């Protein structure tokens, strides 16, 4: 197209005027800022998967991949699932349409928001988009620990940490929602600790 | 860790220092330069879909959501698929080791080294990885206007096009691959047309 | 090898002495009893699928396929769901070994476990698989009935009809577990119910 | 409806009336007869998994998931692809119909046909399908072959024999394809040798 075009002269302006990885970053496909942009990292540092909503589910093939990858190969030591505010595929889990395929892709979310049914069942409707996003990050953390390739690592001693981070658009910083594992122990306790953090509401979005 | 202290400060520094898609990026999670990066592209602009050797497998759950939702819901009109030279997934595909359950993954891309074996085995072996990234490019969006999502878009009159890109980090310009399908007609073509061209070898690397 | 050859003459001489499919059959993998045993159903009558644990996964492309070929294509109007006591999938779903990649694909039954953990947990512990065995058919039924195929197949009036049973391996018994749905409404209304009426407890099965 | 009461019947009258597996059985769900009824083998021998046209997808986690459960958990030594003549899974893949979702899965099976596309079209229309049927059973067994594994059980001294066989719905006899591995090597030069014999044409199949 003239979109297309418009493309390649960028490329070529921004081309003219212008290593081991140590982190997978799963990110969603809908977030506009690169996780090169929000962390400043030097390029080859992040190893990088995007899908719909950043989730680790059970079994995909293509997330689960590039987790053995990291883990196995790259013997990358830090594991980042970022949410965001704003989130569309969130959005889209939420709303009651039939959008079809990526449905059953967005199925898991509305899974994760009957778990937490009575935690989002207390808070103004209003606000539950954001909590779900917040809630999502610590459970795909606690999907990414519990993985057959995560265990493993951890029980023949590799160092291998899991985060579970959200940033927001209208300020770009990276706030942590707790859930931070080193092992299976501390995968449980901060799950459990970041959920009860979580289901404490501000008392006037309550209803 | 001292990482993720050292992260979570960038990210603040770089806080502090500081709408609609209309584009699907395919692209591989070892690529260094983010989408918006080498498109020079407006935040909300692009949509990205990040796997190892930016794959459009025809049984990815993952990869064919993200495709049906673009398409049906976002109504992208533009997906593009972006290969890269020095791709370590390629390298881990072409390479005779055990590494695990993403061997599995990357057996698609020595279906596509065997498709093109003549054309590989005519080449001197230090000039194949380049090659087979750029072939990958080929095969995978003629194995994307082939999935039902794009065929049905087409088939009902909705404008779509792909493209199937390589940049080299030796230059950062983006080297588009012959394979640009607008209709199932033009992607024959098309893909015919960009394989042909692919497999005049430079007679100094000919075995 | 002599095992081999064995069952060869087995099938010689079986085959010496010696059409529109109506039913979907999703069962599982361990499975002893034929689904034609247990119907006593002519050849053909059955199109059937058999998995680890008889799970419609939300993102399982191999399962999906099966289904949507079923409804839109053969254009089947019942689809059941059975599963069977002293189920091996569900017995290695409820062990805590590493048994390598299965357990990514039971840790769907054990998100099913805990989604009952109150219920389970007040069960005799020789009761307790057995009645997991019949929540999973359940909430598989309840799955495949949230599908984007099925939905959308009630949602256009196509007839349809899902069904979930278990028979024990003792007496080859179908019993219905009581989610039966030919719409979404009565998915769950019946899925509540069936759920519910396995929550009053029969004392014997008390802990 | 009655068909479900009938169904119930069928099975009450049935039932009234009236282990360590050893073989991983991979099937069609189209398939006629049962596994059990083609091999005589007891209850209990048989683990089994069934989908559309019999497939071995690279990086369909189900049907893998099956065999790293079959192979390195229940220790079976022998693994069955068992395809079939008539199959309509294959007559699908080689209709240029659109049929959704399940087009997606059955183009591993026209990746093959192409694969093979001298070969087939040198043979009458009406036997073509029957040889893609063979052709795609020794094209499993391959893929089986060549999975992460399959290839570390044969790499760590694990026994374990691949098998490819095809009966003729007009006659029950199993024919074997060819193709039977144990190990790298024997599944390279046995996969070479089957396909160079199902090249061999007989006159009667020749156009
Ligand atoms: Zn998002
Ligand atoms: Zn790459
Ligand atoms: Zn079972
Ligand atoms: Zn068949």
């Amino acid at each position: 197209m003239d979109k297309i075009k418009q493309l390649f002269a960028n490329n070529y302006s921004w081309a003219q005027r212008m290593q081991t990885p140590h982190y997978l970053w799963i990110a969603c496909s809908d977030s506009r800022v690169p996780a090169e942009k929000l962390t400043n990292l030097e390029p080859g540092e992040l190893f990088v998967h995007r899908n719909v909503a950043n989730q680790v589910i059970h079994t995909d093939f293509n997330c689960l991949s590039v987790v053995q990858y990291a883990v196995d190969v790259l013997k990358i030591e830090h594991i980042i699932i970022c949410g965001h505010t704003n989130c569309g595929g969130i959005h889209a889990a939420m709303a009651d349409k039939d959008l079809g395929l990526i449905n059953n892709w967005l199925l898991h979310i509305r899974d994760i928001w009957f778990k937490h049914g009575h935690l989002l069942g207390k808070l103004s409707p209003e606000k539950r988009a954001d909590m779900l996003t917040k809630i999502n990050v610590a459970e795909q953390v606690y999907n990414l620990g519990r993985t057959s390739i995560v265990k493993s690592a951890w029980e023949r001693g590799q160092k291998l940490s899991l985060h579970g981070w959200v940033y927001d658009v209208n300020d770009g910083f990276l706030v942590d929602q707790g859930v931070m594992a080193t092992s299976r122990e501390t995968l449980e306790i901060s799950y459990r600790n970041a959920i009860a953090r979580l289901s404490i509401l501000d008392e006037e979005n309550i209803l």
